[PDB]
């Protein structure tokens, strides 16, 4: 009775559906649900990375539909040479492909596997896809995963970009299946502060609550937003972005007279909740400087510490697919050799700041 | 320059080399290297669980591959109607393929997904395949994931199981790039003990070590184990194997006089680093249980606390692709209505044991 007939292959999207686990987490608490609204921004931040987006609008719909406009590039709408249908239809349809797997469309991206976007399709009731480049709208709807027809030209534009709606399938998510909009505002005013220059809007059309995050000062405004309820001891936040042998480091700290200590890392815009390699490095040049400018001012760590730390890495290497901890070996030393130096010259021209923090510290 | 020539589709194996971290997770400090003697040892453990495999042998071979022989009852070998090829090779080669998407083979399994031996071979330079059922042996050798051949009958047998060979491949594993017998010896180890009555063989053809773990025990051997270094406060470890409303729960315990906890919980055999719906359960229980005997014996918690729990779920849901976090929130009341009752019968059972360890939680 275990005979070739008990092996089943799931084809296409099925497997998705099957086994959500795997691409989308936790179906039942809600963290599942708004990974799916994530995903779909998370592309649009990416075609940001890469020059050419500069404002992408996330509606909440009063059908409970979340549907995500960029002005970028747009999908590609082309006929797929191998695949014989629309390079969208490739994307939305099939899993492991995509533009990120070598450097030509994007030089860095939080995408990685090609899956994200086609998890959205399999995992929703419909998708309506509307694209915009080449001076025409293409436009496609999808249900459970499934085109009803080829994407088709249905008018003319002079604008670019990809918008994506989509109605999440209640044969997958169970439990909490209506959006928050502040877990989708979080994260969206996260992404303003680390892609300074993209305007990020927020629209409820549930109550007409609305939101634009447009920070002006990048990750030293996020550092000062993350502080504003606690205590700053020193007035000058601690600020750096440079890029060095294809790697982009860019860091802001700042103390405050709390005893927590509070580091957030991100590659490519993803964030890293068990940190890695990134976090090695800003570690180390931390306890590195610190040290070395106790030592040279002739006296005898992290806590209160606020810190983000964003790398840009062309082919970053996780420990999983959830991209919770980069293991990138060569990441270590391009965070921990910029932030040596740079933290080093900070409290230089910084001694007022400087006398206070190691003030604190030696308590 | 942003086209349709610009996606690209990764077919079968290639996604895989491509993201490697996806699928075995870090490629350069070793752990992705032994995740593939494990992948493979954890479907042989499956064939156990389902009543039919009593030995696995584990060899490390002189020209660093790696062997496993199960007595299970061998990888289909048929003509898969629907792929047109053998059976075993659409396992080997076919990702989100197997026999764990229904409970007709496997009742309850560590595999889910259909990937992990798939991921193995596309990961190996070399791998050999031996299967023997229905009275033959069959053989077929894979170079990077590519058959050299069909699925070929070469002798017969009386005997049945599988046996996969493999030879990592050095495109994808750098650094920690040989077995270590100590790491495997580890994972056989507690495998002998979540599973009693398989007899589990580790050899090293490279200096002749072996052992043959077998273990009388069960998991109440594993805490004694667990805790032969330490200094147990008391004599008798708690311990009970249920199955109630398709939910296997077997729990062992035993406090010692140090002051961390150390509560190791598994899900089909697969362990869970972070958790989740069974140790939330287990926590509830304990304290509930706890509170109420010293309350009716009239007095006024996990310090020292060893403990391992391992459930049997027919259809487990975890938060991610790596099994890390137990998400099925059926488990928790499983664990819960099962340790309330049998521990607080323990503690009638064994008054002695119960006044040691009520003494320690006072302090
Ligand atoms: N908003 C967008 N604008 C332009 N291209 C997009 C957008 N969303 C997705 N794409 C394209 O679709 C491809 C596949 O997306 P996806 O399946 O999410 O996986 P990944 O982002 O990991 O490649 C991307 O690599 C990119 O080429
Ligand atoms: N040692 C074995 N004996 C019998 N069947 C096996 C064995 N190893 C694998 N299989 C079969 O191959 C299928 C696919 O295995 P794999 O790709 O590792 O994924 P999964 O175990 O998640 O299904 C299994 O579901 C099972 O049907
Ligand atoms: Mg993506
Ligand atoms: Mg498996």
């Amino acid at each position: 009775s275990y005979d070739s007939s008990s092996i089943k292959v799931l084809k296409g999207l099925d497997a998705v559906r099957k086994r959500p686990g795997m691409y989308i987490g936790d179906t039942d608490d809600g963290t599942g649900l708004h990974h799916m609204v994530f995903e779909v921004v998370d592309n649009a931040i990416d075609e940001a990375l890469a020059g050419h987006c500069k404002e992408i609008i996330v509606t909440i719909h009063a059908d409970n539909s979340v549907s995500v406009q960029d002005d970028g590039r747009g999908i590609p709408t082309g006929i797929h040479p191998e695949e014989g249908v629309s390079a969208a239809e490739v994307i939305m349809t099939v899993l492991h492909a995509g533009g990120k797997f070598d450097d030509n469309s994007y030089k860095v991206s939080g995408g990685l596997h090609g899956v994200g976007v086609s998890v959205v399709n399999a995992l929703s009731q419909k998708l309506e896809l509307v694209i915009q480049r080449e001076g025409k709208i293409h436009r496609q709807i999808y249900e459970h995963g499934v085109p009803q027809a080829p994407l088709a030209v249905t008018g003319e534009t002079e604008k670019t970009g990809t918008m994506v709606r989509f109605w999440p399938s209640l044969e997958t998510f169970t439990n909490v299946t209506e959006f928050e909009y502040e877990i989708l505002a979080k994260r969206l005013r996260e992404l303003s502060f680390l892609n300074s220059g993209v305007s990020i809007r927020l629209r409820d059309k549930r109550d007409g609550k609305e939101d634009h995050f447009h920070y002006e000062g990048g990750i030293k405004a996020f550092v000062e937003y993350l502080n504003k309820n606690k205590t700053p001891i020193h007035p000058n936040i601690f600020y750096f972005s440079t890029e060095k042998d294809g790697i982009g480091v860019e860091v802001a700290l700042q103390w405050n007279d709390g005893f927590q200590e509070n580091i957030y890392c991100f590659t490519n815009n993803i964030p890293q909740r068990d940190g890695g390699t990134h976090l090695a490095g800003f570690r180390a040049a931390m306890t590195r400087t610190l040290n070395a400018y106790m030592d040279k001012e002739g006296y005898s760590a992290r806590e209160g510490l606020i810190a983000v730390v964003s790398v840009k890495v062309p082919d970053p290497k996780f420990s999983s697919q959830t991209k919770d901890k980069l293991v990138s070996s060569e990441v270590k030393s391009a965070v921990e050799q910029q932030m040596n130096e740079l933290l080093a010259e900070y409290l230089l021209e910084n001694p007022t700041d400087a006398k206070i923090v190691v003030g604190k510290i030696i308590d």
